[PDB]
């Protein structure tokens, strides 16, 4: 029998901390798949992802960790040939898998966020269940169980070769890590650009005076009549905010007798040649007040509360927060059906034009006069149960992307340690070949990332910690 | 005579990136020095004690760590035996140092806690020097034994058992407990919700004109157009002080000012006091009792239409009734009692003494007489004053949470090394941790000394605006 580097009191000791870590990993895991697979906030098709890597955790824990430990403490392999080669296939395997599933989950969270209206209608459990597949076996073919193995008291290594050290830490490393990289860059870029929505400040929280009332008081202190009023805000601009798109409508509009019953509330400071095709038609017709000043936030929830649609003529509008917030206080939107816009605006919340036609404005515009005339009441109603509903969703949605984000940080500074010293292995061997004792430490600070995700959850996310607490606590 | 583990590339690499660490712990900590002591946002006293455990931490970079690795490399101690003697010294001293400003900083958040404004006076930059001092001089009684103990070319540690036990309880475990029982304290006070929800409490938050939100209520009452006075809380004799207000409105029903006045009061409890003050609205059309349970949002806009707010209380340690009143734009007439005396000045409101109705009631008809001109600035000063207040309690509620963070990821850096030497003391070579393995394991340690300007910027928005400003 070989001498063992490891007394009965050191044995004892790393099997009762092992041992605890992998019980540890088994039941915080357990709990996620079932936290998951029972929670309403939880049961998304996209959080299947989850649950396929809870069980590479599970699984490392149970098939991997246990065999790491017994190999350690007895000097040899015991277990024989065959499971050898099983055993290392797996903690490659199972490694590989959380690498590649942090690109999938990361790519979910990058698409929901830029395609939402076509990529959440592909967030579908069956579509979920083929990419899972598909992860798994990408993780196989980047593994290649087939060829990982290679005897008086038999040991269990991996292959030794140069092309191999490097080929494995890169599919299973460096490049999942430069992919979550980048697309969680993307990311950030794209919540700093898409901010939500101040939803305590765009509220009707006067609860003292009443829609018509509001909206004479605003038409009296302009300058006008009691009517059908129209509202536009941001930059004066022909390449995106499409200014010019409501100013041809306008000229449409003049040329019909309907132009009498409509008040237009245009602003704006954005190009020169606008503003004086604007205040053009102030001076050209008393039913338009073009307010060329920079109006306090103040100043736009007064006018949102008052005006009976707000018109969004944008090119290009990723987020359309102007929508949003306009469609709280109860203005009925008439946006162009692009970006962010084609994302909020359903059949009962609003009336989606299309980019760029004046004509296809002018119809709506029209369309929105024959609506005005009976009980709005209920339709603005529906304006502000969308407004608030999506802006939740997408505020929980920015903070789950954000508990994903520490899932995967934690991941790659796990693993890294390991992962940077078996590469220079790979590299000048010898020259700079880690210490057995710190590269060992360095895997098992990677079997400990096994029993991580379960306490982010827990401490990150609400949904995991109500769940965790009524399975636990009763 | 012998030669090193370390390969001329090894050497090199390591060198680099101690190099690079020992670069990252000096700028990054002097970065937390200048945010300190330039920051009006960092300008509390307590703060001082990361300019002194920035100012460890550079030393640590500086004079032990360039040696720790040098001596490793090297195979043997090359720079001889007296600096030798500061070089373990020193490196002893500023790990206890950082674990007994851990000590000191914990306590500070405590008694900042516990007796909340007697000993935030005390807090002062002279008084908390001495702290800094005292903290310095422990290290000292910790790190070099008072048992006038020696501490051991090689450059060793002394060995003898109980020096190591008792060297790591002093300057690990024993600061680990105290760190954990303090802010075991710290959070069971932290329960307590004291906070006012500024986030919510913001007329900002309101729309409309406050004339038009104050003509608008008294409509919904079916009331004319006058001063409205409010009260809320439940029914009771004591704490509230229903019974002053209820006494008071006493005295001005007997005066032709009461005309002038509308009252909007809300209590809930024994039907003692309910009963009078349904009686004085029965009798004064101009008197509105509420006594249902009334919607946080719906306070929010009586807070930000009513006039003024009256709190005659006979104690009220907090006042957050004022705060959230003060912060919709309502004047306050209180009692000075307590937090409220502390919150309410001459400029903000209107200060009494709790108990007397005729002092209350003259109060109201103070109120009056100053409603007849533009009250405006009474209600910028009173916002300007309440807001002041909440982000004086944030700043410190934030401050108490990064410095859970530090403590916290400062122990997971210590835990392996101390829990390694400690086992070695007991055990000796039958649980010693292998060599390369205890080297890593303080090394870790040493990493520690980078990780609070990290701790700062990602969870203290002040110190991340701090940094901003000096490196652009
Ligand atoms: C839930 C988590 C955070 C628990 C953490 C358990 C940690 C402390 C345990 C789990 C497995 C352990 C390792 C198992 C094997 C060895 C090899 C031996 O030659 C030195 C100790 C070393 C390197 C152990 C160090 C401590 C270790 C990493
Ligand atoms: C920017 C900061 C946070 C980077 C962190 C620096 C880390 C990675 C450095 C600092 C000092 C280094 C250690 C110095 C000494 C030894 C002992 C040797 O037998 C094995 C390598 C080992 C254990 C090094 C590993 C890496 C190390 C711990
Ligand atoms: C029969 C399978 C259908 C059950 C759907 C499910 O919720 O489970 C998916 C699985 O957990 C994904 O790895
Ligand atoms: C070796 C390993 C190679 C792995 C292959 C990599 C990527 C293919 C998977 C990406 C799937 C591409 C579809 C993109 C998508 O669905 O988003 C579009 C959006 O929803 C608007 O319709
Ligand atoms: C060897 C090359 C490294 C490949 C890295 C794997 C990235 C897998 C990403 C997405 C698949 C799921 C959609
Ligand atoms: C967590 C920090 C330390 C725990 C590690 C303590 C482990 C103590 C056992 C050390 C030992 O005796 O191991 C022999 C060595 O592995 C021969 O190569
Ligand atoms: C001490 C022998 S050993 O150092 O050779 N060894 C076999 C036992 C487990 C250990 C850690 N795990 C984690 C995942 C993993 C991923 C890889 O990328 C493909 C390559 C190897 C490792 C393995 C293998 C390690
Ligand atoms: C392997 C040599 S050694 O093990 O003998 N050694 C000398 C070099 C530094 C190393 C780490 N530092 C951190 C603080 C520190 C605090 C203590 O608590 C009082 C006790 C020792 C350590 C030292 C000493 C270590
Ligand atoms: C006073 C420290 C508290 C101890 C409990 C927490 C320790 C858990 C972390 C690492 C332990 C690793 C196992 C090392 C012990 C081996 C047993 C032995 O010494 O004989
Ligand atoms: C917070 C502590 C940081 C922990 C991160 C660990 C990363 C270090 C990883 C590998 C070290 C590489 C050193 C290789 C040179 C040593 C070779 C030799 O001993 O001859």
């Amino acid at each position: 029998p070989p001498r063992g580097q490891y007394s009965a009191g050191a044995v004892a000791g790393l099997a009762a901390v092992v041992g605890f870590l992998i019980v540890f990993t088994v039941v915080g895991n357990v709990l996620v798949v079932i936290a998951v697979l029972t929670s309403r906030a939880l049961r998304a098709p996209q959080n299947l992802f989850l649950v396929s890597l809870a069980s590479a955790d599970i699984l490392v824990a149970t098939l991997v960790m246990p065999f790491s430990l017994a190999n350690e403490l007895m000097a040899y392999w015991y277990f024989g040939q065959w499971w050898c080669g099983v055993y290392l296939a797996l903690d490659v395997l199972f490694c590989t898998s959380s690498a590649v599933h942090l690109c999938a989950i990361s790519l979910d969270r990058y698409w929901s966020v830029t395609q939402a209206v076509e990529y959440n209608l592909k967030r579908t459990p069956r579509r979920v269940k083929a990419t899972i597949v598909a992860v798994w076996l990408i993780s196989a073919v980047i593994s290649f169980p087939p060829l990982v193995s290679l005897a008086a008291y038999p040991q269990c290594g991996l292959n030794d070769e140069t092309w191999y050290i490097l080929s494995s830490c890169i599919g299973s490393f460096f490049a999942p890590c430069l992919i979550m990289g980048l697309v969680y860059a993307r990311i950030y870029r794209v919540a700093k650009l898409r901010t939500g929505i101040d939803c305590s400040f765009w509220n009707e929280s006067y609860l003292t005076g009443s829609r018509d009332e509001r909206k004479k008081s605003l038409l009296s202190k302009f300058g006008m009549d009691e009517g059908v009023t129209f509202m536009f805000i941001g930059r004066f601009d022909r390449g995106q905010k499409g200014v010019d798109v409501l100013l041809k409508a306008i000229e449409i509009l003049s040329s019909k007798k309907e132009f009498q019953e409509m008040r237009f509330i245009i602003i704006g400071k954005g190009d020169p040649e606008l503003e004086g095709w604007a205040r053009s038609l102030e001076e050209k017709h008393g039913n338009v007040k073009v307010i060329t000043e920079m109006l306090s936030r103040e100043f736009v929830r007064e006018l949102y509360g008052s005006v009976d649609f707000v018109i969004i003529p944008s090119y290009f509008e990723p987020f359309g927060l102007v929508a949003l917030e306009a469609m709280c206080l109860g203005a009925i939107p008439i946006a162009s059906a692009v970006g962010g816009l084609r994302d909020i605006i359903t059949n009962e919340t609003g009336i989606l034009v299309k980019a760029g036609d004046p004509g296809e404005l002018a119809n709506a515009i029209l369309k929105a006069l024959e609506l005005s005339r009976s009980d709005l009441s209920k339709f603005r109603e529906n304006c502000k149960k969308r407004a608030m509903s999506f802006s939740v969703a997408q505020a929980r949605e920015k903070r789950f992307t954000f508990v994903l984000a520490v899932v995967m940080g934690v991941w790659v500074l796990c693993w890294f340690p390991f992962f940077f010293s078996y590469s220079l292995y790979g590299i000048c061997r010898e020259a700079c070949q880690v210490p057995g004792p710190l590269f060992k430490f360095f895997f098992w600070i990677g079997y400990c990332n096994s029993s991580l995700n379960p306490v982010i959850y827990t401490v990150f996310n609400q949904d995991f910690r109500r769940s965790f607490k009524h399975i636990l606590f009763r």
